[PDB]
């Protein structure tokens, strides 16, 4: 290990953050999320987290990253050897996360490959998976038995199939594993070999989701009815804030959304030159994510208020509640547009471009800090290929677990319990309280002053020592205090074993901070004062 490779040039860095860090969780998580919260009320601990704990922490782990010269699991260890679990966890959520964040492309791989026909599949109710109830929403208000939406019918009977709940798997869809294996060998193709910045390619697969993206909104925003969606978006609702699931949602968005809390980001800081302004930078960044859901919320709900105005039902009764509400918003806009099938490609493929690249910037990210470990055994003695094919296999098919008629459950539960929620929590806490109040906040200052070159304000510092611990203490808390179960599609309640495994599932990554606190003490010769003190001082943070 001679020394890490660093970028190229700086427009390396920028845009392999801004590919890792904006992706699908800005216009398929956010609009489901603040849609299932009632929307309004959801803004405002959401503003709240971004400007308190949000901006902060991502720049705490860039700089950290950039500091040690370390990746995201030995950063740790020159830093404060006890706490060294923090990176352990964070291997263990993003393992998690790369399992269930690929069959969203699984489908989007689904949908593209139905949108090459004469006309679009989910556009009319005269179809082998239609029920008697379908009925054209066309002619929905002009007559009235619940009838049903040939765009829900669709998503719900062709390509999920759902079963009765979690405890009926039924059978598994051989079309959507097909799919999964596609875009599983894509993504690992496009390791092995190390897709290069080329000009041409990434001026490209930088700027069309912006462009579609543009068009989309452009195409709501005129539709009749689009008023009333841009008020149920916007106007808040204060009764709401009184439960303690709008403030988690609206919390663990931020930090599912920046990607903080798994170890890539500490590496991308890695690669870094030890005199470089990662300041402005990550605050123009930051800038530009907030910007991308904020205007993607206003055309995703501009589409549901004309959706509600057309049927003659509430913008509370339109869609799914759940993950499924872009794939219901998203084709029924394209099927108004001059064209459907150019422009349902279209945004398909936006879509399987913007999810690709936070696919592999996660995946390289836990190859890379997984390798560190052993630098001698996984570089020559052993094939790094092989190790990329176990784990790509591995992933594959435990994944496969969601493919089956009854996985839409399964999924539900990993976005709930995994990669988000109380185990985003743990380590964001431990991580702030272990940098302000045992290493030092002003002791990272001057690290911060002699390689920015100028001292920042209190803000930061502030951030890391009260604002974000006390946020995190006290939204565990409140959500502990007064429990409400998980539901899908707020009428679906799941089992006792089933909660249980979710909780399993969140405490896989809590659970690796005491259990390496015990090891690391048990390791260790002398008394236990001794011994503490030994292992709360910095090896060196080479500076
Ligand atoms: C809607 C949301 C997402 C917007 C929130 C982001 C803001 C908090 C950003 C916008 C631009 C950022 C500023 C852009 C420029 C600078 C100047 C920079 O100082 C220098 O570049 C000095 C250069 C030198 O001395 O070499 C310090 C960071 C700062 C204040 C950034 C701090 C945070 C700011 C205000
Ligand atoms: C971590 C890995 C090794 C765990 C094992 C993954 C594989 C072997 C497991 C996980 C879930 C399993 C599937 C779950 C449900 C069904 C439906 C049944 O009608 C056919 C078998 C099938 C398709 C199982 C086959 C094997 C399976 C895919
Ligand atoms: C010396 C340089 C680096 C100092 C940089 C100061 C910047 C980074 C800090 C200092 C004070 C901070 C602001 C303090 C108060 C508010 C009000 C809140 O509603 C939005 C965030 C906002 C606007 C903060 C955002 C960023 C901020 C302007
Ligand atoms: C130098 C020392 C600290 C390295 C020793 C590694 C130990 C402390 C770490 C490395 C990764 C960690 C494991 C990662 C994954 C799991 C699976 C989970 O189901 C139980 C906890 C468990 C088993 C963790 C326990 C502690 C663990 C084994
Ligand atoms: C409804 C939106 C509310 C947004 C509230 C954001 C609060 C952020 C507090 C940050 C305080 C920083 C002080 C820095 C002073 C130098
Ligand atoms: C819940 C399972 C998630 C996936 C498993 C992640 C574990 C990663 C490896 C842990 C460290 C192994 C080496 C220990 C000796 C240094
Ligand atoms: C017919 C009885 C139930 C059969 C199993 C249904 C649930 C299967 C998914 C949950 C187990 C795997 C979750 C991931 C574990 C790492
Ligand atoms: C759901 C987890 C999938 C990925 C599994 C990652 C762990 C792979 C095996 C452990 C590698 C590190 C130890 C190697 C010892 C020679
Ligand atoms: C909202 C219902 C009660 C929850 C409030 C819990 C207290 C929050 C502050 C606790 C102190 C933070 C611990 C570490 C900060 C230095
Ligand atoms: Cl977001
Ligand atoms: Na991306």
């Amino acid at each position: 290990p001679p020394q890490r490779e660093k970028w190229s040039s700086k427009i390396d860095f920028v845009l392999s953050v801004a590919g890792g860090f904006v992706g699908l969780g800005n216009v398929w998580r956010f609009p489901y999320l603040c849609y299932k919260n009632g929307g309004g009320a959801f803004l405002i601990p959401y503003f709240i987290f971004l400007f308190g704990s949000g901006l902060p922490v991502f720049f705490l782990e860039i700089i950290i990253g950039q500091y040690t010269s370390e990746g995201g699991i030995t950063c740790w260890e020159k830093i404060c050897p006890l706490f060294s679990g923090i990176g352990y966890a964070s291997v263990v959520i993003v393992s998690l996360l790369n399992v269930y964040y690929i069959v969203i492309l699984a489908w989007a791989t689904y949908y593209l490959f139905q949108s090459f026909q004469k006309e679009l599949p989910w556009a009319h109710c005269n179809h082998s998976w239609n029920t008697p109830h379908c009925m054209e929403d066309t002619m929905r208000k002009n007559k009235s038995t619940n009838f049903t939406s040939p765009v829900i019918e669709f998503w719900e009977r062709n390509v999920l199939s759902l079963s009765p709940g979690i405890d009926h798997p039924g059978s598994l869809k051989w079309d959507l594993a097909l799919c999964l294996l596609l875009v599983w060998l894509v993504c690992f193709f496009c390791i092995w070999k190390g897709v290069r910045s080329t000009g041409k390619v990434v001026y490209f697969t930088a700027t069309f989701p912006f462009a579609m993206l543009l068009v989309l909104l452009v195409r709501g925003l005129t539709l009749p009815g689009a008023g009333a969606g841009i008020k149920f978006y916007l106007y808040p609702d204060i009764t709401r804030l009184e439960d303690p699931q709008v403030w988690i949602d609206a919390g663990t968005q931020i930090f599912f959304s920046y990607a903080i809390c798994l170890g890539a980001m500490t590496s991308l800081g890695s690669y870094n030159k030890y005199k470089y302004n990662s300041y402005r930078d990550c605050m123009l960044l930051g800038c530009l994510n907030s910007g991308t859901s904020f205007v993607s919320g206003f055309a995703i709900f501009s589409i549901l208020g004309f959706m509600a105005q057309e049927q003659g039902v509430d913008i509370a009764d339109v869609a799914e509640s759940g993950p499924g509400l872009a794939f219901i918003a998203y084709p029924k806009a394209v099927t108004m547009m001059p064209l459907p099938t150019f422009w349902s490609i279209l945004f398909f493929i936006m879509l399987l471009l913007l999810g690709l690249d936070s696919q592999f910037v996660e995946v390289e990210g836990q190859i890379t800090s997984l390798v560190d470990l052993y630098p001698s055994f996984l570089r020559k003695g052993y094939r790094r290929e092989i190790f990329i094919a176990f784990v790509c296999s591995i992933s594959y098919l435990l994944g496969l677990t969601m493919v089956t008629e009854g996985g839409m459950y399964v999924f539900q539960l990993f976005d709930y319990y995994a990669a988000s929620g109380v185990c985003l929590l743990w380590v964001a806490f431990f991580e702030c309280f272990v940098i302000a109040w045992i290493y030092g906040g002003d002791n990272l200052y001057d690290g911060i002053e002699d390689m920015i070159g100028y001292r920042p304000g209190p803000w930061m510092k502030y951030s890391w020592a009260v604002i974000t611990p006390v946020l995190c203490v006290g939204c565990f808390i409140f959500s502990l205090v007064k429990y409400v179960p998980l539901t899908y599609n707020k009428t679906y309640v799941y089992p006792n074993w089933a909660i249980g495994l979710g909780w399993s599932l969140a405490l896989s990554s809590m659970l690796c901070v005491p259990l390496v606190i015990v090891i690391r003490l048990c390791q260790t010769e002398g008394p236990f004062l001794v011994r503490v003190k030994y292992l709360l001082t910095p090896r060196e943070p080479n500076r």
